């Protein structure tokens, strides 16, 4: 696994300003919109937009496809890391 998952966990934790939560507390595959963070669609846009600013990631947070990759950091890593390559 790349260090991107840690970056994404920290970026997600930092962007969402989670309290008493660090990259260690949240598993890479932990559901962002589930038991874990329990984020909302508005948060997905903020995160996706932040991601867009951070790595120019063209993600359609409104689209379910992005939601599919936003299930957990593992998926986010697949998206963002995929763009990181080349």
């Amino acid at each position: 696994m790349s260090n991107l998952a840690d970056e994404l966990k920290q970026m997600i934790i930092d962007v969402l300003a989670l309290e008493d939560i660090t990259i260690a507390d949240i598993d890479t595959e932990a559901p962002l919109f589930g038991e874990g963070l329990g984020l909302d669609s508005i948060d997905a846009l903020e995160l996706g937009l932040a991601l867009k600013k951070r790595y120019n990631i063209h993600l359609n947070a409104e689209s379910d496809e992005t939601k599919q990759h936003f299930k957990s950091i593992q998926s986010l890593v697949a998206l963002v890391e995929a763009q990181q390559k080349s």
